[PDB]
């Protein structure tokens, strides 16, 4: 038997709010940025959800980690979630993106927002600049473009990127449930399920793939869009 | 839109299923007290999945807590996962029942297993038992009567059983869907409904409490049936 409660979409979204509701939400200045890049961009579905910032600033209170790497920036707000969830330990942020309007998209929002330079932004394709990365990382976050991440995560590995003590976050890796099966998803517009079938088969092979490397502990979490957790094996 | 994806319930399963195909499982002693416990209690009623298993020994293979406490043991079955998660550890692992039949499946299971050395069964009202303990704990799991879950929490807090560093996790908040409105469950076996509805009721006022509460953050995560994360606020 399962671990997923099965809603329809409207009740689905339902739960969401009750959510939000039910739990600490994010700070004003995060709201206003995720409610600017929600009128700013047309792809803004690649951005998470208010609760999913409130995960992230959790997450980040939680484990308290030194420096924090992220693999896709879009337009910041989870790095902005990550700046708020660290203020008191002031923990460096490192975070990827190739997209030169989104690139400009985040300073500007940085900018605004009036992070330190504790907040890093690299720019270029993740697959290289990754590899030129010092040191090691407390939490990855992982969720640029979906046929990648298998290669991130073994960069990651190779490069001994994650501490002992690390976890890499995995994001969308469902792909609205396209990655367990073409019949998964059948709420989504005509538009976009190119995209997502796109995005369930690679992610179908990642996930895979991470079940034969045995250096790591893999755990697919059913919330959100699919989030896939990551740690050492101790063993 | 929220964070929530909208499944029936057959593709729910399958989701479900491929989540514990593409994660580590859990070990083969504790599989058999898995089926053990399916039979033993067939109208349980109860979400208890593989994957829930390969949840709580991930979480405490990570989170590494120097003790935890449970409230709520029923067969054991997250006791024996707390336990594979701590094993190199020795963590100690007190867990809370009243129920005479679950306290004797229990400890014939620990028996069986041999976890007595660090799992520490108590028996009674854990309203009062829960009074009694000392120390501190950095992993708390409350499973047990949700009419009680506001209880046990301010008796926590108040008593400071809650480690600074450590996390609540209050499973089953959603009570299956009813704990957001009556007509969030559709699907449910209509003879566990009115159950559910009152345990909903229950669960919608311990979570509107928290939010009153200025020592804690609080995060309803939709995952599984509903998972209360609470840790003390900075700080």
């Amino acid at each position: 038997l399962g671990s997923i409660l099965p809603f329809n979409e409207e009740t689905a979204d339902r739960v969401s709010a009750y959510c939000e509701k039910n739990s600490h939400g994010i700070p004003d200045a995060l709201v206003e940025h995720w409610e600017w890049t929600r009128t700013r961009f047309p792809d803004a579905d690649k951005m998470s959800s208010r609760l999913q910032g409130s995960w992230m600033i959790f997450t980040a209170r939680d484990r308290k980690p030194k420096r924090i790497l992220e693999i896709g920036c879009y337009s910041g707000y989870s790095a902005l979630a990550w700046y708020e969830g660290t203020r008191d330990t002031k923990a460096e942020i490192v975070t990827l993106e190739y997209s030169p309007k989104m690139i400009a998209a985040s300073r500007e929002a940085f900018k605004k927002y009036g992070v330190g330079d504790r907040v890093k932004l690299i720019e270029g394709p993740a697959e290289n600049t990754l590899k030129t990365l010092e040191g090691e990382f407390d939490l990855i976050f992982v969720d640029a473009n979906k046929d990648g991440y298998a290669g991130y995560v073994k960069t990651i590995l190779d490069q001994g990127l994650l501490s002992a003590n690390g976890i890499i976050l995995c994001d969308n890796v469902f792909a609205r449930g396209l990655t367990i099966g073409p019949d998964c998803a059948p709420w989504l517009n005509d538009h976009v399920r190119p995209y997502w079938n796109g995005c369930g088969q690679a992610l179908d092979k990642f996930s895979a793939g991470l079940m034969e490397d045995p250096r790591i502990d893999v755990l697919l979490l059913p919330v959100f869009d699919g989030v896939t957790q990551i740690r050492w094996k101790d063993g």
